[PDB]
């Protein structure tokens, strides 16, 4: 699949993504390098934060207990649609993905 990436600037990239890979995954081994991502797809650090686009939220499996408080200590301040984004697991049904990506993450 395919997912999209908005800048701060409002600028996009498609990036390919194979089933399985996390968003992240799929950010770093194309090309953007915003999403510092420190503990390395590890869930125990805030520095891989996405934005996930108003409507694509409703497509994915739920934040859990441990990702919803790594993300009240996000650089950025949390938004309703924040989620880690090496804790989201791209399947066909998220082919086309939107994710914009925070000011900072670090
Ligand atoms: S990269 Fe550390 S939580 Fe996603």
């Amino acid at each position: 699949p395919s997912i999209t990436f908005i800048h701060p600037d409002g600028r996009s990239e498609i990036v390919d993504a194979a089933i399985g890979d996390s968003a992240m995954f799929a950010a770093l081994n194309h090309g953007i390098d915003s999403i510092v991502a420190e503990c390395g797809g590890n869930a125990v650090c805030a520095t891989c934060h996405v934005y996930v686009d108003d409507l694509w939220l409703a497509k994915l499996p739920p934040v859990d207990a441990n990702e919803d408080d790594l993300l009240d200590g996000t650089a950025s301040d949390r938004l309703p649609n924040s989620r880690l984004s090496c804790q989201i697991k791209i399947a066909p049904e998220l082919d086309g993905l939107v994710l914009r990506i925070p000011e900072r993450q670090t």
